[PDB]
């Protein structure tokens, strides 16, 4: 039987991206809707559900993405409550891509960390957005203590306390309106992402170069100004005075080669469900 | 050339189910289009009509679903116009599987009550949707006396008005608000269908199970709650007391078959049509 | 890696036409979009350039497509600019045919003229479509005097202007009214094209069979009547006297193997750009 994903998006159209890696992980067709909601997916899950037996089953696979991910996951919700029983199919989750960019960008410093980051404290600047807070959440699955920081005390709150209750971990929150308190709030710091906009700056190279503590950095903005200064986008674990930095392009080569990879894995049988903590599993096999 | 499906559905988008079967069915690629009109198909068909030549003519076809037996009969009779002399291609009509699963339900229904349901009673719950229209135009075609009944009259004439001219039958259209109503719709009745909308009860087991005249009941819902009480959805033919129940599952294994060799019979020449007639005929052969 | 067609329609969905040369042109996967404007297809674009690398970039392309060739202009011109270094794919503009219809038409022209046009007058009669437009831009680049006709001067005009922007060249324009118009303004041609809208004659027989200097006439309208009287849909280079006529259908069956052809060509590189200019090359030496 053949490949067949079924690709749910929230905005008006489906991503080409999605398309693109979704055909190099392997599938057979790509048929991409755009406008879902929870309430129209419904019918489409029944397509999948109802269409195919017993080892057939496994070679139909759903991936909802699209720009807002709380939009995603709504619709995830919604996918996931229509199976029941033996009527599903395998599903995942990447809107925007925030999911296999968090996954990757967490699996390469806890490798470079040496595999263990519990108990030491992490900083994810600008945080509060989908891959900052993804972030936050798989390295408090970790063990780290994380601080999920932002402009604004009331968000970058909200972006923790959704986080903590998805994930039932413990990340804390900080107001970091400005360079200078930024550059505080990494003191102490052994592991520091940065997950802000593109094209901003967030952390220059002085006040990271010379705080002892600093084992690894991780930025997530390609676009010049990068998020880190001192560093280069393609950098994968190059030694800064001890320190090892990771860019955005180096963490974006790992998160392509795993986002085909995630797709693979759903038509390996009719039962996985690839949100922020699987497809981190395999971004650790991956790293 | 490689087998090209052009579906064409008179929803919003595109069926799901649909893309998996014609996959199933042997298309080589599938394009959908939603929002499909008498008015607009025309230019569709011409994209279909003049793009191939000679022995690949018939390695392009077009499906047409969608939610609505009414406009998928107008959209199926734009296409047919459009054709003219060989400039055609082999085209199928199954507006949510309405063609396939009455032709399986009453197929199935019709042989296991010996090869004839000539002059006895049939009615049809919920029978204004696609399904339910098909299964009563088919009945009637067998020479059943058909009540197609509903929650609303005039919508249950307008259905009955339909079948009756697309078949040249007689088809009575009844009111049935409630539970009591289609428990009383059914007394006197020896074929008991229930095409209600999926994850409806329509007809509890007090319903049928004491009414000595009914013989065989059939249900095309496959969400519990199942649209017969006391059956099983994978009942093909299973014993209650005197009488046969088939349920959604039973009825589709078929429909599935039915479906896929229809698809497949689209690309072995340029001028196949498959709707009610065609499939239902298929489906006697097949049951 | 699989070869996968992006297409882009201006329109409200993506032309089924399109898609099935596209598959026939050697793609192996078609993804279509409506609705495309320069200000959405950035990131759709974006999709195409940042997913694959190395190698595999050339089997990702482009195609722009739909009704209104301005739109369409509009459209491609936002492609392009979205790339950058090598990050790019190749890219084809062909709305409504008229791109691959036009270069068609002159290239068997110009081919049965003997290779040569230059210096000599030519005539494209309703040539304020984009077909005949196209027609005259081609002519005009390979040196004819090309007059470019119309029912109103100023709608002629202004075709003749975004011509000859365009491509760089000094088309002209008059009006003609009616048959006797179009008869005046055939005479002194030596190569005559009808570019109307389908089903309307523009040039009757006794109109360019007694014209000394006329040499060729082709025709794009394939349905009766016919843009030009006294031939045949379907003649390529048929002798009329010391004349020579192509129908509408000689020239589609040359557009349908163009068409194709430079599908086949966008996978073939990474930096292909078919509009007028290079679709018109392919046409010549196809011819
Ligand atoms: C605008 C996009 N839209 C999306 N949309 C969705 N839905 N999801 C997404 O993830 C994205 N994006 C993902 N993004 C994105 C992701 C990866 C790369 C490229 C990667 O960051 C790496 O830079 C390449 O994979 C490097 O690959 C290069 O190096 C390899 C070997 O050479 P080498 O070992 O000698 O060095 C080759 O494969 C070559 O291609 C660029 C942009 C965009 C920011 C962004
Ligand atoms: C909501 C849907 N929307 C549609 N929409 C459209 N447009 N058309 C349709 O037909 C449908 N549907 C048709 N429906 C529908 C059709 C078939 C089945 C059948 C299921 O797909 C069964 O799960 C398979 O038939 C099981 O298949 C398995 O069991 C069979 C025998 O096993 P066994 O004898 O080994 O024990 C084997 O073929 C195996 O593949 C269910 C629902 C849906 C209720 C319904
Ligand atoms: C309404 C359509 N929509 C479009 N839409 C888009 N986007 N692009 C288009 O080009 C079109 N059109 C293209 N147009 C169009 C295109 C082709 C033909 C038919 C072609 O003209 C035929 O292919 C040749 O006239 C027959 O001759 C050809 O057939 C032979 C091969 O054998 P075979 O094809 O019979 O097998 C070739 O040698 C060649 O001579 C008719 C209309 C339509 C007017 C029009
Ligand atoms: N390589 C890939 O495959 C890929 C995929 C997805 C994302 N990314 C990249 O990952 C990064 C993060 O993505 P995202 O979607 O999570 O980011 P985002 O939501 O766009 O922005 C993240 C946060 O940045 C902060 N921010 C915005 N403007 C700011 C400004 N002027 N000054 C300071 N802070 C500002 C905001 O936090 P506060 O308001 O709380 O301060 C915001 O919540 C981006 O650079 C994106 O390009 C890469
Ligand atoms: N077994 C298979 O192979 C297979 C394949 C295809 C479809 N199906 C199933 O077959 C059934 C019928 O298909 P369909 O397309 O005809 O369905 P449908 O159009 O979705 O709905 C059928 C009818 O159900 C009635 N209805 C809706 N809500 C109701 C409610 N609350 N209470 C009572 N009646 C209600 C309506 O009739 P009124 O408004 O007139 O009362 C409606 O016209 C569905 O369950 C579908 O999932 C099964
Ligand atoms: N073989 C193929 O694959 C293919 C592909 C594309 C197109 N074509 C054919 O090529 C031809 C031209 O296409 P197109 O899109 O460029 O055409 P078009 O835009 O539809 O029409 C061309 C011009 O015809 C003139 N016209 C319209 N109605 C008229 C009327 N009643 N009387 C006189 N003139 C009238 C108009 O010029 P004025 O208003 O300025 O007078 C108009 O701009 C069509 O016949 C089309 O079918 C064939």
């Amino acid at each position: 039987s053949k490949k067949l994903l079924f690709q749910f998006d929230t905005d008006a159209t489906p991503s080409v991206f999605d398309v693109v890696v979704g055909y190099d992980g392997g599938a057979d067709h790509i048929t991409g809707y755009g406008n879902v909601t929870p309430d129209n997916v419904g019918a489409y899950v029944d397509g999948t559900i109802y269409t195919r037996g017993g080892k057939e089953k496994q070679s139909t696979a759903i991936f909802v993405g699209g720009g807002d991910m709380a939009a995603g996951e709504r619709v995830f919700e919604a996918v996931k409550k229509r199976f029941f029983g033996p009527f599903r199919v395998s599903c995942m989750l990447d809107s925007n891509g925030s999911n296999t960019t968090a996954a990757a960008g967490v699996a390469l410093v806890v490798k470079a960390a040496g595999g263990s980051v519990k108990g030491k404290k992490a900083v994810v600047l600008a945080g509060t957005g989908p891959v900052g807070m993804r972030s936050a959440a798989l390295l408090a699955g970790e063990g780290a203590e994380v601080v999920l920081c932002g402009r604004k005390l009331d968000k970058a709150q909200a972006a923790a306390d959704s986080v903590n209750k998805r994930f039932k971990v413990n990340v804390t929150a900080a107001e970091t309106a400005d360079d200078a308190s930024r550059a505080e709030a990494v003191k102490g710091a052994h592991f520091v992402f940065t997950a802000g906009a593109i094209g901003l700056e967030l952390l220059p190279q002085a006040a990271w170069q010379n705080e002892s503590s600093i084992e690894i950095v991780a930025d997530y903005n390609a676009q010049p100004p990068l998020g880190i200064g001192g560093i280069d986008a393609t950098d994968k674990g190059k030694e800064y005075g001890g320190k090892r930095a990771f860019g955005a392009l180096g963490i974006g080569g790992l998160k392509l080669k795993l986002h085909r990879a995630c797709i693979a894995k759903l038509f390996e049988s009719s039962e996985g469900v690839f949100d922020a903590e699987e497809i981190y599993k395999l971004a650790k096999e991956m790293a």
